This record gives C-alpha cells, sequence and structure tokens, in this order.
C-alpha cells in the first residue's frame, strides 16, 4: 500500500484532479519561462514525512527538540548551495523568491528607504518596488529601464539614475531581461552611490549554476533566487552572500524576522536539486537551454516577427506582437487555444496597460527538459507563428494542436507515473 | 519505477537521512504541541507534479496560461474551508502562518501603526509583536497577559489596556494558552476601541473545526491558522473571513501584496486535510485529544507538577519546572534523553529569559493521531514526571527509555512506509 493508493481510497476527488494535471503537463508545449520538470527525486522528498518536523532555527540551533535528522539534511542542502554559486553563506529557509527578497529588505532597510530595480514593465519584478507589492507600497521605488535603441541596459544610464535618486539598495536581476548582466558595472554603480546591492537571479539560476551566466555572488552584497526556475527544483527561496557576517544578518531576517517553521520537505527537495545541478549533465542541460531559447527566437524573427533587443542570452524571449496585429492578452489566448502554455508580459515601452500588454514571454528550460533539441524549438517557433499569423483560420488551427501533440508524444513527460 | 527509487539512485545521502528522520518519528514521544502526523494521502499531494505549476492569481484569474486543474484543486481547498470554518472566505495560498498574519498586517496597517497581542512570554506569537519580528520591527507592538491570580486572561483588564493604548489591531490566539478564548468578549473589546479584530487559531484549528472550541469567525474581522497543528494537514497557512468584501482585499494583500506564485502540491494537501476534518472521525480525534492532554495534565499534577492555569480546555499545557528545581532547557534536555521530543517555554511571569524558561510545554496531538488514549498518556506523564524527579539517576532514565518504546511499539507509525 503506497500514499497514492491512500489518497486514491480516501479522495477520488483530488485525486482525478491530480491524475488531469499530469495529462495536462503531458499534452501541452509548456513555455512559461519561469517553469520547469522538477526531478522524481526532488518530488519524493516533497512526499515524505519531512512535513512533520517544527525546525525554527538553524541547524544545531533550533527551538525545539528532535532535528537531529532534520538539522543533517538541511546541512547538506546549504553546503551543496554554497558549493554549486561559490558562495560563503546560503539560508536555504526561504518559502519562495519573494520571502527571499523581503527577508533582505528586513535586513538591510527600514520603511521608507528608497530601492531602485527595473521597470516592472521593462522586466523588473514585482517585489523590485511595484505600488501593489508591499516593496513599492512601504518603500520609495525607483526605476531604471532600458534602452529605447538597444532594448537593453545602458549603464551610464543606470549610473545618471543612482547618482541622481541616491537609492540605499539597488536590485538587479529581472522576470523578462534577455541579455547577460554584467554585476561588475553593478557593482561600480553602486560603490559609487554608497548602495547595498542586491542580485534577484531567480530566473537564471540554473545558469548561473553551470558557468552560462556570469555569477553575481562574488560582486554583489547578497542574492537571491527561487530554486524552481531554471534551477529545476522545487518551488522555494534561497539567500547568498558572499559575506559570511552579513549571511548571519540575514539568517534572524529570515527566522524570526519573516517566518516561522521552514519547509523541511521542501528543503530536502532542494538539497536533491543542488547535487542534480552539480552533475556534468546540468552543464549540458542548460547549454542546450540558451540553444534552444535562441533557435526559438532566430526562426520566430525568420516568421517575421520582432524579439525585443534582437535576440537572447538566456533561456527567454519576449516576442513583440505589433507583426500580427495583436495584444499579448490576445496571443497568450491564442496560443492556449493550440496546447501551448505561455503568459503575456509588457514589452519595454509598451503602449498598452499591463493587463493587456503587446508581449508573448516564451522560454527554453521545462521543455529542454523533455529532451527537445533546437529544431525542435524552430517547430514550436513555426507553430507559434502560423496560429499568430492566421487566427481566424481553423485549418491553421488544428495542424497546430497536431503538431503539438507530436513533440508532446515523441518527447514523453515521468513515463513511470500514473 | 517510483519516485523514491529515483531518490534512491540518484541521492542516497539523502535517501538515508530521510530514512533515518522516518526511523526517528517512529521512535520518539513526539510531545511538541505545534507537531502532528499528517496522512499519506496529504504527503501523496505534496509529492505530486503540481509543484511544476506557476499560478499567481486567483481561480478564473489567473496570470499564467494552464491554470485549469490546479483551479479546480485550489477552488476545492478553499470551498472546503470555508466548509469546515463556516467562513464566507478563505484564501489557501499562504506559504505559512507567518505569511498568512503579514498578509493581514498589511492589508489592515501601515508601518508604525499600533498592535495588541498577548505577551510573548505568556503566550504570544512572534508574529504578534516581538522586537525580533517584523511585527514588532515596524509596528508599535503592546501586550496583554494573563492574571497572576488565576493565569488565565482577564478581559476586563485587557479592555483596560486597549482602552489607555488604544491599539488599531487586537490579536487573539496564541502559541501556548491552555484555556478557551472567549471571541464575543474580545469582539466587545473591540468595538468599544474601534480596534480590527484578529483571531490566530493556528495552535487550536483542528479543536474549532471540530466544535470542541468556539469559533472565532463569525465574531472576528479576520481569522488566520496553519494547516498543520490541530488540523493535521501539511505545513502551510490559511486565512479566513466572515466577510467576502474584507476577504478580497486579503487576496490583494496574500498576492501581489507578500507572495508571488502559490504552492499548488501544499493547496491539494490543505483540500486533502480539509475534507478529513470534515469527517466524523475527525470529531472524534479532536474530543480525544483533549482528554488526552487533560489525562497528561492531571497525572502530572498527581506527581507534584504545576500546570499553567491548573489545567487545559485544549490540546497543550505548561508545566512549570519550580517543584523540580529545573530550567525549561534543563528539562527539555533531560526528556530528549529518554526519546521524548518537547520544547522549552516560558511561564507567566517567569523569573528567568527566553533563553532558558521555567516552562516545558507539551502537547498531546501528534501522539493522539498514533492511537494513544488517556491511560497511555497518564503513562507519559509518569515516564516524565520520574524522569524530571531523579535526573542524575540511570536506572530511571533507562526504565524511561523502555517506557518510551513500549509506548512506540503498541502504536506504529505509517506502517506501510520504509
Ligand atoms: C499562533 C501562531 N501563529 C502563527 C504561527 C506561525 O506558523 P508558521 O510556522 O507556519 O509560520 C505559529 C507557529 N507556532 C510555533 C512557533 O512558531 C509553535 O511551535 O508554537 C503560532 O503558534
Ligand atoms: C526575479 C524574480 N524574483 C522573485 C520571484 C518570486 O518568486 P516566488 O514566486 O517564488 O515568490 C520571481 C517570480 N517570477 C514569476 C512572476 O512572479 C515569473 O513567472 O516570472 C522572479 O521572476
Amino acid at each position: 500500500q503506497t500514499n497514492l493508493d491512500f489518497l486514491l481510497q480516501t479522495d477520488p476527488t483530488i485525486s482525478g484532479m491530480m491524475q488531469k494535471e499530469l495529462q495536462r503537463q503531458r499534452e501541452h508545449l509548456e513555455l512559461i519561462a519561469s517553469e520547469n520538470f522538477t526531478s522524481p527525486a526532488v518530488m519524493a522528498t516533497q512526499g515524505s514525512v519531512l512535513t512533520n518536523k517544527y525546525a525554527e532555527g538553524l541547524p544545531k540551533k533550533r527551538y525545539y527538540g528532535g532535528c537531529e535528522f532534520i538539522d543533517e539534511i538541511e546541512q547538506v542542502a546549504i553546503d551543496r548551495a554554497k558549493e554549486l554559486f561559490g558562495a560563503a553563506s546560503a539560508n536555504v529557509q526561504p518559502h519562495s523568491g519573494a520571502q527571499a527578497n523581503f527577508a533582505v529588505f528586513l535586513t538591510l532597510l527600514k520603511p521608507g528607504d528608497k530601492i531602485m530595480g527595473m521597470d516592472l514593465s521593462h522586466g523588473g519584478h514585482l517585489t523590485h518596488g511595484s505600488p501593489a507589492n508591499v516593496s513599492g507600497k512601504w518603500f520609495e521605488a525607483v526605476h531604471y529601464g532600458v534602452s529605447q535603441e538597444t532594448e537593453q541596459l545602458d549603464y551610464d544610464h543606470i549610473l545618471e539614475v543612482a547618482r541622481q535618486e541616491r537609492p540605499k539598495l539597488i536590485i538587479c536581476g529581472y522576470s523578462a531581461y534577455p541579455r547577460i548582466i554584467n554585476f561588475e558595472k553593478f557593482r561600480a554603480i553602486a560603490d559609487e552611490v554608497g548602495a547595498y546591492l542586491l542580485a534577484d537571479i531567480a530566473h537564471i539560476a540554473g545558469l548561473v549554476a553551470s558557468g552560462h551566466h556570469p555569477n553575481p555572488v562574488p560582486h554583489c552584497d547578497v542574492v537571491t533566487t527561487t530554486t524552481h526556475k531554471t534551477l529545476r527544483g522545487p518551488r522555494g527561496g534561497l539567500i547568498l552572500t558572499r559575506d559570511p557576517e552579513l549571511g548571519k544578518k540575514f539568517n534572524k531576517s529570515v527566522f524570526p524576522g519573516t517566518q516561522g517553521g521552514p519547509l523541511e520537505h521542501v528543503i530536502a527537495g532542494k538539497a536533491v536539486a543542488f547535487g542534480e545541478a552539480l552533475k556534468p549533465e546540468f552543464k549540458a542541460y542548460s547549454g542546450q537551454v540558451i540553444a534552444n531559447a535562441q533557435a526559438m527566437a532566430q526562426q520566430l524573427q525568420n516568421r517575421g516577427f520582432k524579439i525585443v533587443s534582437g535576440g537572447t542570452d538566456n533561456h527567454l524571449m519576449l516576442v513583440d506582437l505589433r507583426s500580427v496585429n495583436l495584444t499579448g492578452k490576445q496571443a497568450d489566448q491564442l496560443v492556449s487555444d493550440v496546447n501551448i502554455t505561455a503568459n503575456k508580459n509588457t514589452v519595454p515601452f509598451d503602449p498598452e496597460s499591463p493587463f493587456v500588454t503587446s508581449g508573448l514571454r516564451l522560454g527554453s528550460p521545462a521543455m529542454t527538459t523533455r529532451g527537445l533539441g533546437t529544431e525542435d524549438f524552430a517547430e514550436i517557433a513555426n507553430i507559434i507563428a502560423d496560429r499568430l499569423q492566421n487566427p481566424e483560420d481553423e485549418q491553421v488551427k488544428q495542424a497546430c494542436v497536431q503538431r503539438v501533440a507530436a513533440l508532446c508524444e515523441r518527447f514523453p513527460l515521468y513515463p513511470h507515473l500514473n
């Protein structure tokens, strides 16, 4: 008798909906740039009895009895994070990227202090100063964007904004930026205006880990990330720093500053995911992720689409939809209609509201995990192009649905499960 | 081939430490009052592919494609929460109790506003105004305590403190309070000083759900809880309110106010746990939890120990350790030494610091889940009494270890697993 057998017996409603979600993951092209398919091993840790343990504090410094094994697991997670990212300090307890970022803010700032991040419409995150997020509600958020000419960062301009605004904290790292970030230049800029420097590498963490993107850790005061995007782990957050005394302060801000008990089953999954990312296979995967994203971006360009910045250095791209006279909201719907899962996104200098947008964000990590190569991603580009160019055409619609089905059949997902 | 097989094959280190943690849970008396043993069904949801989905927003109002099944699951969680607690609104996304409470604060307060909760040393939570927590760092926290005479709440005195202090938010609900809370009197007090009223029922949520403790939902502005203590679910948080317009505001404060993507695998587990708590078996379990706690408290009293307040109405108790000339820190260690897992706790008006304390907190939920009855809890009381009364006696130590082993053998934990 298995845990899944108990679920079927005791909650057939939830059991059935879970089976539908597995079918759904199998039978769609998952192109949301922040998604991935985590391993069977990771999922086993999340399904474990580790959920039952209260473990406030840190390994060997807990507020409860009985943490001897939890301490061993969390210490493996910490040690593998420090190995993977070349970091002197790591806190593996943040429940999410949002909570990792909040703990950093609690450490470095007081309410009302000024933060400077990327414009949300240009690729910055809600937690980097959106007025609907605590980061913009309780702090004074100012923004930099990309160049209207190159559609990428102009470091001279960023320095000019920093000098004018005098932020206490500068944030780099983004949700929708397709080029390499120069952390050395961010350090120069922070040093010049006396700001703290945070790199939020949630999206690119697996590329950092694999050596396919420069590492912010030696240069920044602190680095946050999620564990579940290109790092292909469970959902959760992570705080890294080159400064182990500062790391002690961040620990206090995670607990007792912002969280209670950590999710030790998730932390076991973080350990597992970090161990997988230490393997040579993961370096190859991460190279393939970028090759695949570039292939999809190039083929979209071949089909007449504008890619913001003219291409990509990483796992993602923004498709500007003027060439096809669609809003992001419309394009997102139209691709959902042919079993492609993405999300809309504002482009730099978007004429439309964020609830409408002019862009579609696409990424390669999830389908790269299923085994697709560059020519398979060129085929994905062609399916998307076909659908967006001929949105009223029913025969194109069904061709797209059939081409998606072929890709999904070729590249099974979790074939041992039902 | 199973997910656990993949874990063993790919990460024997983590696999082995996980197996040790299962053995540990089996072979200790787990008396931490905030712990439980969640079901195989719940653990199956946590181990599922639902970890792979980004689902910012709410059911049918998401910021990503592909949430059709996630929406069905989260809507089941919501509907079962509203059923179980008789609530007009529920948000099942908070990652933790701390995050549920923070989202409420973001909705109702601004930094600097005054909050009033139970003194931490008297049983209040870190998130109810500790100076080491955001709740006391960024808000003005004032406290009420219990009567030095009765060691329980004196509602006239609470009204006097509220009138003097004029808090914007009053918090009731506690981490270490062993008596019934009168939510009607808290409403009277809040109405009289024009304060919002939050009930944080994390500890007692399963007793509320089963009708063995009065329900705060009809009386309070908002109710927070965790899902993992007496509710016996996965680790996470929950926001309930009688006011569905207010509920919409709390939703915005969870996302995008304080969190990003929800943990949909955990949310599936919340649905399952709520479904289990709707069953008559859970009513019986919750009655047994209180009978068992009372049995342990009574037998400790028979062995000469002071129980704060003179007994318990719920799942927990605080043992005052003056009768045995020990600190909480010492008592906690001494019981760990005989395979009993608890935690130290300050008593009301404790002469010692919170890092030392004069108290041991004990609770019945976890061992009640394993099947123990009242006479078994009287035996637990006798083992603890023996150890604390004779801390230097090696023969008593081994008798205690052997008596713990007998209890654990009689009442197997998750016997289908290895
Ligand atoms: C009333 C209340 N509200 C909130 C929380 C926080 O829950 P979290 O651990 O899920 O953040 C707790 C946790 N309670 C833990 C201590 O943090 C305990 O062992 O008692 C609580 O007791
Ligand atoms: C840079 C950065 N930092 C933090 C977070 C928050 O992570 P969480 O969802 O775990 O809170 C995100 C999430 N990113 C989501 C949107 O929230 C996405 O689909 O892009 C992020 O991109």
